[PDB]
C-alpha cells in the first residue's frame, strides 16, 4: 500500500447528491446508543468511516443527564463504518474532549485531547498505537479540529488551537510523520481566530476553512504548505458569510482580509472550499441559530471581496429542524478529488428542555457531476418520544 | 478479481429448496430490529447479503408508529449477510426510499431514490463511493427496482421509471460502469406500465419480469441488449398470471403482447423466469390480497399465450399468512446458474390494526435439481405478542 | 487450500481438559439471547464454530412460550465462532428443524431439514450456496445427526434417518462432493435404529456412534467405508452403557452385535469413541434422566463384550444439574487427531416448569495427553431470576 | 508471519500519555454489559486487545449478586478489540477464573485455569486449540498472572503459583512453544512469596514486577532466562513501594533482597520496569486501599536500595475514586519497544453496597516521549444510577 497524494484535479460539481444517514436519535428511543457530538467523517482508500465524541455513555441511562457539558474524562473518540450507528459495539479509539483523523494511505492517525482544561494532553496514535504527545502550550483547552486531518506523501497535517475562546490565541499547524511530530509552525496571516478547521487536499497544499470564535462572521482560511512548512491565512472573500451568528444577507461583508466585526463572537464548526473564482459553501438557514442548513455555489466568492451572487443552492436541513456542526471530507475518484460533507442535527439541550441529554445525528452528502432535485433530511426524532 | 459474465446455462431445476428465513418480526418482540420493508437479496461472488428499506426506527420503539407510508427522508437501505437480522449493527448503505443493487465481480453498485415526490434524486454508490447521480426526470416518484440489479462485464443495467402510477409513464434503462451513467435507453415494445422490474442474466443479455400497475395483471417482460443497448418489452405469455389483484385462474387471459385489462389497476412486486417453452413463476395464493404464496411451472408458460397447465407447484406460505414483495436473484455454480428468490412477509398494518407500525421479515428458496417436500413457511409472529 | 485428509494417528489422551463455557441462559435473564436446543461443535481448520437450532425467537420474549416443541418452520440453523453467546447478530445459516455441519478444508457445508413431518426436505448449501435437496423417503420426520459431518478428500458423509422412532426405520448414508449428492448407501449390518450418529474421522474410514430409540440402552456403531461406500453396524462392546434410559451399572449388559433390551425405548444423544481395544465415552450420570454428565475410559470397552472396568472418571457436570444431548467433534493438532465434545445444558421444560420455555447452554471440553484436576460446570441459571 | 523476538532497545519516555478507556460501568446503566474483574491488555503485532474474566452474567441481570466471589464455573475469559466494551457479541475465549494471553509473532496462546480450589486444571490453548493442560500441584487454588505472557523467538513464558495465600507457596516458571509446555523450572532466588506477575520482554531475557501477599509491600522482582530456563528473584530496590497495604512514605523500606515485613500481608496486582538505574512504576494512591493511581520515576530505583526521590509523577485517577488492579504490556515501535499500563477501575462491592455486584471498567496509559499535561480518569459511575 501506498502513501496517498491527492494529486488528482477536484472533480468540477454542480452540487451535492444524498450518500448517508444515521438517524441516531430515532434509534436511541428503542435501542442502546451512545450519546455523542462533534461528529465527522473520515475515508481509508476503500471506504468511509463515521467518527464522534461519546459522552461516556448511552441515551437511554441515567448517565445522560447534563451531556451538554463539553469536556468530561469519561469522552471517547467512536469510529464506525459509514451508516453503522453508534450502538454498543462500536470501538472507542481513543480518550477525547476533541480529536481529529486522519488515513495517510497505509494506516489511520488519530489526534486525540483531553485531560484538564488547563493543562491538556494531546495524544498521536498511529496505525494502532501511541507514538507521540504534546502538553498545553497556553493552559486555556488545547483544542483541535473536530474534523478529518489531510496527509500528503506520508506527512499529515493537524491544526491546533490553545489560549482564550473570545481573544488573541495561540494557534499551531502540527505536521506528523507515522504518529512523529517532525514540525510544528505558527499560525501567519492576517487571520485573528482560529478553531474547528475543515481541511482539505489541494494538491501540493492543504486548505482550511475555520471558524473565528472572536470579532468575524466571516470564515478564516489558512493555506499550508507542505513542502517548506510555511503558514498563510485570511478571511473568505464572498459577502454571504459562513458562521452563526452573522448579519442578514443585505447587511453581511467580508473583506478577505479581516475579521467583519459583525456578530463575531461566538460561532459554529463549518466548511467552504474553492473552485477557480467561485466558492462552494454550506451554512445554517437562520442567522442567529443552529438552525437549518443549505448550501451553495457563490460566483466570485473565492476571489471576489463581498461577492453576494449565488447560484445551485440547496436545501439540506429545512429551517424547521436542528442542525449543528458540518465539515468537509474528500474522496478520491478515478481521475479526480470529489469534495464531501456532513452535517450534525443537535437534539436536546439547551435548545429542547423536555429532556436532560443532548446528542446528534447525523447526514451526509457528496458533490457529484451529474444532477438531482430537492428534499430535506433532519434528524426526524420526535422529542415527545425519547427517553428524558 | 474478474467482472462477472453470468456466461454459463440456466441449471435445470425441478422446484425450489428452502435455503434462508430470517425471523425479524418474532425476534422484535424480544430485541431491537430495525423496522423495514421492501426487501430484497443478492449475493457477491462469495455470499449472500439481505438488503431492505429501513424506516429509520425499530419496531420496539415510539417512532415505529404509522410506518405504513412509503416515502419518508429517514428510509435508508440496510445490508447485511443473509440470515443475520437487522439488529442495531446494521450497516445503513444509502439514503433511500426506492433501492437497487448489484456486484459486478469487482465491486457493490447501490442505486438509492430519496427526496421529494415531486424532485426525486437517485444516488450511485460504487465501491463506496458516490459516483453519480440523475434528478426526476417526469416530476413524479423517480423509482427502480426494490431488487438486485445484473452485472455484465463491468455493465450493470438498472430499470427506472418516473411518473403516473395509474397511467402511462416514462420508464429508462440506465447502464453504469463502475458507478458511472454511460448510456440512457427509454422502455420500447408493447409493455404499457413498468415498475418494480425483478432481473436475472440471461447471457448475452438480460431479463426483467415486472409490475403492470395500471391496466395489467399479466406481468410485464423488459428485454435488455447489452451490447447495444436495445430494449424489447412485452408480457408473460402464461394464462396463469402473477400479479395481484388478478382475476381467478378460469377467467384470467394473457396474450403475451398486451396488458390483459383483468383487475389491472395497483398491483406487487414479483418474478418468473423461462426455461424454454416452460415458465417458472410465484405468487401469493389470494388473487386479491397479498396473503399466501405459491411457485410452480407452467407448461408453455413462456411461448404459448394463455397456456394454464401447471405442473411442480409448491406452497412456500399458506393462505392462513401474510406475505408481500416477492424477487429473484441469482446464484453462479460450478457449470451452471441457479435461480432463488425471496419472499417479503409483510406484518402489520394495514391488514393487522392491534399495532400501529409496519413491517417485515423475509423467507428465501433456490431452485434445486434434486428432490424436496411440503411444508409452509410463514413470518410466525403472533401479533398478540408484540408492541404496538 | 488442501482438501482435509484426517490422515495424522489420534492423539493419545489421559482424559479431557475445559475448553468453552457459553453461559447462554445466565446471559438470557439480562440480555436477548437466541432460544435453542439441539447443540454442536465443529472447526474449520482456524478456528471452531458452535452451532445450534434456534427456535425463531430469543428467550426474553413472549414466543418462547412452549418452545418444548422439536419442529416448527422459524426453526434455522444459528452459527457463531466458538464462545460467542447467539446474540442478535448471529447468523441464520439456514431453515431447520434437525442438522449436520461440516468443513471440508475448503468451504462449508450445511445440511439442514425442514417442512412438513411427512414429507420433509433436506437443504444441502456448500460454500454459501443450495446445491442439493433430497424429499423424504418414507414419510416420517426426516432427520439426521444434530453434530459435524466428516470429509475425507472432499467426500463428506452424513447419516440420515426417516420412518418410525420406536421401530424399524429407514436410514442411509450420503456422501457428498462439494454439496452435490454422489452416492447414497443403506444402512447394513447389526444395528437395529440409528439416530443422531456422533460421527468422528478415522483414516481412511468415518466412524459413528448413536442413539437407537427402540430396543437398546447400548449405542449402536455405524461404520462408513469412503473407498467403496460401504457400510457396516453394530452395538459398543461396553457393558457400561452410553444411553439414557438404561440399567444401573451391575444390571446393563452389550453383546456388541444386539440391541440389549434393556431400557431400550427412548433415549439421548451422545458419544464414544475407541482407543485400540479401549474405549473413552461420555453419559449422563442418572440412568434414567438427563442430569449430570461424566466421562471415563472403559478398558477393552471397544473390543470386549460387556466389559466394566474403567479408569481416569471425570465429573463435567455433577449430577445435581441438568445435561442434555453430547457430541462429538475433531480437531486437527501438528501430528495427531484430538478428540473433543460438548454437552447440551437443558434449562425449563419439561423439567423446570416455573418458565414456559425450553433452551440451553453448552460446555464444550477437549482430549489432553496431560493432566488435570476435577470440576463441575454446569448451565448455572438461577431458574428464579429467570423471565418464565 | 514472523516470531516477536522484542529485539529492540526500550524507548525512553518521560512519563504517559492517555491511550484507551472503556466506560464499561457507565454504559451497563443503559445496556447490556459483561460483569467483569480482573481485565488486562495484551497485543498482536497489528493491533491490541482487552481482556477480562467474565462472571457468566451481565449487570443488569439478577445473576449480577454477589459477584464479589473470585471463582465460580462460569468465569471465562473475554476478549475484544481494545475501546469495544463488553457487549453481548463478546467472544469466551476458555472456561477461567485465572488467565494470561500473549501473542508470539504468529498465533495467541491463552492460558486457562479453572475448577475445584484444591484440584484445579490450567488449559494451554494455541491458534484456537487446546495443545496441553496442567493439574494443581500444590492443591491449593493453582493461579497465574491475570496479564500478559511473553514469547521470545516462539517461546512463551508464565509464571503460575499454587500454594499458600499468605505463607510459603510453590511458584513455577512454565515455558510453552506452540501451546505446548517444553519445560518447567522453579522459583529461585530471593522472593519468598509471588503472584500475578506482569511480565515484560527485556531481550534476551523476561522480566516480571509481582506481588507478595505474605511479608511484603514492595514488590518482588523476576528474572527469566529465556535460553537456558535459569530464574532469578529478587525485590524492587525503591524505597517508594508499589503495593497496596503498604507504609507510608516516610516509613518504608526496601533493601532489594527481601519482603520488608511492612504491613506485608494481602496486596494488589501492579507492575514496574527498568530504565537503567532508574524505575519507572504505578501504584494506588491511598496506601491501605484500591483508591486512586499515580505513576512516577524514581531515581535510583532499580540501583538504589530504599530510593525515595521520585520525578515525573502523574495522577492517572485521583484519591476519591475507585482503582484496582494494574499491570503492564508492551508495544512494538519502529526502533524501540515501548512500555504500556492499564489500570482496573472496580466498582460495586465491598466498597459500594448501594449494589450487589462487583464490576470494573479499565483506562489504559502508554509511554510517551513527547510531553502532557494532567487530568483523572476515573471510572465516571453514579453507583446511584445503578441497577442494584
Ligand atoms: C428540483 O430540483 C432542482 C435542483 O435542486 C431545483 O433547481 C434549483 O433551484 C434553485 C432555486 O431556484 C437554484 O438556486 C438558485 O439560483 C439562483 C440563481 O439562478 C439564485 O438566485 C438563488 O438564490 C436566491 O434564492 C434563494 C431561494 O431559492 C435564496 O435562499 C437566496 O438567498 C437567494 O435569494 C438560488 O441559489 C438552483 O440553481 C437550481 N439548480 C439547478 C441545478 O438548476 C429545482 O428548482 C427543483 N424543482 C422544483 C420545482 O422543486
Ligand atoms: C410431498 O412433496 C412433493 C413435492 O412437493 C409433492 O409432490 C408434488 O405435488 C404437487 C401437487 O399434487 C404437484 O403439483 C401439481 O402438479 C399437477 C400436474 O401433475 C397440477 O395439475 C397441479 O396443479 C393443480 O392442482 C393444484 C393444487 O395441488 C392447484 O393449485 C392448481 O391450480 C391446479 O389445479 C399441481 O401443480 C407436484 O408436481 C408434485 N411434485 C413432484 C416433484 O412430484 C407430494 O404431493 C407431497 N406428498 C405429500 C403426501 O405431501
Ligand atoms: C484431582 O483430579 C484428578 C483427575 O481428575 C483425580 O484423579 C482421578 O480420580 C478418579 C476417581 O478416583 C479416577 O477414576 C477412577 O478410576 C478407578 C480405577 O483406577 C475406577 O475404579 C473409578 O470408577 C469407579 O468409581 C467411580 C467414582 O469415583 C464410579 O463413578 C464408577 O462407577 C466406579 O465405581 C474411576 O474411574 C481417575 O483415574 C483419576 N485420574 C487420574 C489421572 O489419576 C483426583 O482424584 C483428584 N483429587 C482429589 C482428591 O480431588
Ligand atoms: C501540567 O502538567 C505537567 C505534566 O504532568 C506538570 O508537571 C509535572 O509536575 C509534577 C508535580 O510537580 C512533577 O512531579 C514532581 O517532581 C518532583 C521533582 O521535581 C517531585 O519532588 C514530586 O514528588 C513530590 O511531590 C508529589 C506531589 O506533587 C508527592 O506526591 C510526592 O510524594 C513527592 O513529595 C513530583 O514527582 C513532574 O515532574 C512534572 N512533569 C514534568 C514533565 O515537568 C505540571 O505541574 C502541570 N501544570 C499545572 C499547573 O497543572
Ligand atoms: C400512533 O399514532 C396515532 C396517531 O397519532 C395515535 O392515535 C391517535 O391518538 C390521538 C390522540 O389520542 C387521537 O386524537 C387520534 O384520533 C388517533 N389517531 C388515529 C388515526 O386513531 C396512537 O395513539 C399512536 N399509537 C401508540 C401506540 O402510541
Ligand atoms: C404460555 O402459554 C400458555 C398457553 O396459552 C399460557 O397458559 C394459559 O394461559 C391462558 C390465558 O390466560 C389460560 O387461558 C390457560 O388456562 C393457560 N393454559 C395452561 C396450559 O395452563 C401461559 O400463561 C403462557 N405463559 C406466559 C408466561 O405467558
Ligand atoms: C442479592 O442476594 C442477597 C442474598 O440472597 C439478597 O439479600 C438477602 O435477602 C434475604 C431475604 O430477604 C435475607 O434474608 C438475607 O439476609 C439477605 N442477605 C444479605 C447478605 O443481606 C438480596 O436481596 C439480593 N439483591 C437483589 C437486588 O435482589
Ligand atoms: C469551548 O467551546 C469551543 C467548542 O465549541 C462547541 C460548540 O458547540 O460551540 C463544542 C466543543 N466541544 C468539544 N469539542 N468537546 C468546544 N470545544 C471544546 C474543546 O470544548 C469553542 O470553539 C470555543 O473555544
Ligand atoms: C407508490 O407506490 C409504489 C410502490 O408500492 C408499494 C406497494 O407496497 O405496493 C411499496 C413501495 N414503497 C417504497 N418503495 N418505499 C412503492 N414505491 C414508492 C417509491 O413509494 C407503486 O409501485 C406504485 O407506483
Ligand atoms: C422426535 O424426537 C427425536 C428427536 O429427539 C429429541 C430429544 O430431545 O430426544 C430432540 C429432537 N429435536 C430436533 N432435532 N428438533 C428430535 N428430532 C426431531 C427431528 O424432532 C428422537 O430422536 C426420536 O426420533
Ligand atoms: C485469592 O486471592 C488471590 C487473588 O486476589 C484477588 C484480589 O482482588 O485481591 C482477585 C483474584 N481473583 C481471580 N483471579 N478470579 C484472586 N485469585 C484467585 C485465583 O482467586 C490472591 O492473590 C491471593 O492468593
Ligand atoms: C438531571 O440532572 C439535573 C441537574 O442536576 C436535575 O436537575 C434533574 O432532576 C435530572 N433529571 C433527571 C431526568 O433525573
Ligand atoms: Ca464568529
Ligand atoms: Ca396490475
Ligand atoms: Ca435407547
Ligand atoms: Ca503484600
Amino acid at each position: 500500500v501506498e502513501y496517498r497524494n491527492w494529486s488528482k484535479p477536484q472533480c468540477q460539481i454542480t452540487g451535492f447528491a444524498p450518500f448517508s444517514k444515521d438517524n441516531s436519535i430515532r434509534l436511541s428511543a428503542g435501542g442502546d446508543i451512545w450519546v455523542t457530538r462533534e461528529p465527522y467523517v473520515s475515508c481509508d482508500p476503500g471506504k468511509c468511516y463515521q467518527f464522534a465524541l461519546g459522552q461516556g455513555t448511552t441515551l437511554d441511562n441515567k448517565h445522560s443527564n447534563d451531556t451538554v457539558h463539553d469536556r468530561i474524562p469519561h469522552r471517547t473518540l467512536l469510529m464506525n463504518e459509514l451508516g453503522v450507528p453508534f450502538h454498543l459495539g462500536t470501538r472507542q479509539v481513543c480518550i477525547a474532549w476533541s480529536s481529529s483523523s486522519c488515513h495517510d494511505g497505509k494506516a489511520w492517525l488519530h489526534v486525540c485531547i483531553t485531560g484538564d482544561d488547563k493543562n491538556a494532553t494531546a495524544s498521536f496514535i498511529y496505525d494502532g498505537r501511541l507514538v507521540d504527545s504534546i502538553g498545553s502550550w497556553s493552559q486555556n483547552i488545547l483544542r483541535t479540529q473536530e474534523s478529518e486531518c489531510v496527509c500528503i506523501n506520508g506527512t499529515c497535517t493537524v491544526v491546533m488551537t490553545d489560549g482564550s475562546a473570545s481573544g488573541r490565541a495561540d494557534t499551531r499547524i502540527l505536521f506528523i510523520e507515522e504518529g512523529k511530530i517532525v514540525h510544528i509552525s505558527p499560525l501567519s496571516g492576517s487571520a485573528q481566530h482560529i478553531e474547528e478547521c475543515s481541511c482539505y487536499p489541494r494538491y501540493p497544499g492543504v486548505r482550511c476553512i475555520c471558524r473565528d470564535n472572536w470579532k468575524g462572521s466571516n470564515r478564516p482560511v489558512v493555506d499550508i504548505n507542505m513542502e517548506d512548512y510555511s503558514i498563510d491565512s485570511s478571511y473568505v472573500c464572498s459577502g454571504l458569510v459562513g458562521d452563526t451568528p452573522r448579519n442578514d444577507d443585505s447587511s453581511s461583508n467580508s473583506n478577505c482580509r479581516n475579521p467583519n466585526n459583525e456578530r463575531g463572537t461566538q460561532g459554529v464548526k463549518g466548511w467552504a472550499f474553492d473552485n477557480g473564482n467561485d466558492l462552494w459553501m454550506g451554512r445554517t438557514i437562520s442567522k442567529e441559530s443552529r438552525s437549518g442548513y443549505e448550501t451553495f455555489k457563490v460566483i466570485g466568492g473565492w476571489s471576489t471581496p463581498n461577492s453576494k451572487s449565488q447560484v445551485n443552492r440547496q436545501v439540506i436541513v429545512d429551517n424547521n429542524n436542528w442542525s449543528g456542526y458540518s465539515g468537509i471530507f474528500s474522496v478520491e475518484g478515478k481521475s479526480c478529488i470529489n469534495r464531501c460533507f456532513y452535517v450534525e442535527l443537535i437534539r436536546g439541550r439547551p435548545q429542547e428542555t423536555r429532556v436532560w441529554w443532548t446528542s446528534n445525528s447525523i447526514v451526509v452528502f457528496c458533490g457529484t457531476s451529474g444532477t438531482y432535485g430537492t428534499g430535506s433530511w433532519p434528524d426526524g426524532a420526535n422529542i415527545n418520544f425519547m427517553p428524558i
